[PDB]
């Protein structure tokens, strides 16, 4: 399995407009439109990041080069912020992709801050202690299933949570 196989199944695929956990306005592969209440606002988004003119469906061809510009997004996100390219540049193919989940779910600087909880995940005393703390971000609140695959992955450094 890669990142791009984990994400679809993390997020599904979705044609039409949807709402996340949150409740904001959601397209394709977990690709976030917009936090107002107006319809019409993602709609512009969408039609937007597509060019033409949608009516808030798009196709799977649509949906999937989202997918990929939203995924190399993530990938410069990490790179680009300090705290992060360090650990990621240390990390083998399956903790990038837990890496890269995360902040494809709550962004560069969620994840950021949690820097120190990750690197000591990675340690053999207490690495547990560090997993809790995720635990209670407002990550793992939301969507615990998903936070706890995600902190598997990224401890074990296997696809065992994916099975």
């Amino acid at each position: 399995m890669n990142i791009f196989e984990m994400l679809r199944i993390d997020e599904g695929l979705r044609l039409k407009i949807y709402k996340d956990t949150e409740g904001y306005y959601t397209i394709g592969i977990g690709h976030l439109l917009t936090k107002s209440p107006s319809l019409n606002a993602a709609k512009s988004e969408l039609d937007k990041a597509i060019g033409r003119n949608t009516n808030g469906v798009i196709t799977k061809d649509e949906a999937e080069k989202l997918f990929n510009q939203d995924v190399d997004a993530a990938v410069r996100g990490i790179l680009r912020n300090a705290k992060l390219k360090p650990v990621y540049d240390s990390l083998d193919a399956v903790r990038r992709a837990a890496l890269i989940n995360m902040v494809f779910q709550m962004g560069e600087t969620g994840v950021a801050g949690f820097t120190n909880s990750l690197r000591a995940m990675l340690q053999q005393k207490r690495w547990d202690e560090a997993a809790v703390n995720l635990a209670k971000s407002r990550w793992y609140n939301q969507t615990p299933n998903r936070a706890k695959r995600v902190i598997t992955t990224f401890r074990t450094g296997t696809w065992d949570a994916y099975k």
